[PDB]
């Protein structure tokens, strides 16, 4: 047991990740969280860790 905590919302997100870079994406917000002190990968830990790698994208009107 080495892992954090993954919940459903941020597993959502990288669900929609191919299989091939999911271990990318989970393994570095795992270290990510680890390294501001979250226990639990949640959405807004998913986001903010997406942000700080490469947030890229542009959605910010979602309501």
């Amino acid at each position: 047991m080495g892992e954090l905590s993954w919940t459903a919302e941020a597993e959502k997100m990288l669900g929609k990740v191919p299989f091939f870079v999911r271990k990318k994406v989970r393994k570095n917000t795992d270290n990510y969280a680890r390294e501001i002190g979250e226990p639990v990968v949640t959405a807004d830990v998913f986001r903010k860790a997406k942000e700080h790698l490469g947030g890229l994208e542009h959605h910010h009107h979602h309501h």
